[PDB]
């Protein structure tokens, strides 16, 4: 199993307040967070998910990887409390918010635990076909999901750029936990609205089919800048 990751300020945005985390030693999870918030900012939103996310997986990952919605949901918790906490005391970064998007492999390697709050994503493809796991926690999303204004057509509305949820608020129920199943030659994509926002589907799905990861992740990343780069980007790119 290869993986590669990613990140890049773009050609706009004069700081880059995404962040990721590939466990190296074991490959079990993987995590991309994206910052928001000034003062700065924002990059300690996303840094502090990410730390703490992983932190908590590998202290309790023996415990409870029997039971990996009740590990996620912690771990998310965990860093839900460690920003609200930065937030609480500090007035200026009292807005500061994050999103994260995690995988978690089970043991065995053919099954992967998908978790996140916000509007970063994952995406599984499988045979040139390229299939989007999480649901963006956008407002414009969830419409288009109701609907009406299931036009498609969502953004450019305003937001598009708003959140429905976030790391970073005392007012966190929704942690969004779903199982997907793993085949030989699958590839794996967490990535940041970066990404999203500057390629198609039908572009990522061009680029995740180069068998060769690191290709595969600078590809994308190049590609995002070639179309405007007008965000922070990043990706982690999983070969199973
Ligand atoms: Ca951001
Ligand atoms: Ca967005
Ligand atoms: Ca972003
Ligand atoms: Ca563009």
């Amino acid at each position: 199993m290869d993986v590669a990751g990613l990140t890049d300020c773009g050609l706009i945005r004069k700081s880059n307040q995404d962040a990721f985390y590939i466990d190296e030693k074991h490959q079990r999870f993987f995590i991309v967070a994206d910052g928001m918030g000034g003062a700065a900012g924002g990059e300690e939103a996303s840094r502090l998910a990410v730390d703490h996310i992983r932190q908590y997986l590998e202290t309790h990952l023996e415990d409870l990887q029997h039971d990996p919605v009740t590990l996620l949901r912690q771990a998310f918790l965990a860093a839900n409390h460690a920003i609200v906490e930065q937030q609480r005391q500090n007035s200026a970064r009292a807005d500061m918010g994050t999103t994260a998007v995690v995988i978690l492999l089970d043991e065995k390697g053919d099954r992967a635990w998908c978790a996140h709050v916000g509007d970063s994503r994952i995406y599984r493809w499988r045979k040139d076909q390229l299939q989007q796991i999480t649901s963006d926690h956008t407002w414009i999303a969830q419409a288009v999901q109701l609907g009406s204004l299931t036009i498609e057509q969502a953004r450019q509305h305003p937001w598009r750029h708003v959140l429905s949820q976030c790391l970073g608020r005392e007012d966190l129920s929704q942690i969004d936990i779903q199982p997907i199943d793993l085949e030989p030659g699958d590839r794996l994509l967490l990535c940041s609205d970066g990404l999203t926002e500057e390629l198609t589907d039908d572009v990522i799905s061009i680029y995740l089919s180069e068998p060769n990861v690191q290709k595969a992740a600078a590809a994308l990343v190049d590609a995002a800048k070639t179309h405007g780069g007008r965000d922070n980007v990043t990706v982690v790119v999983i070969s199973v």
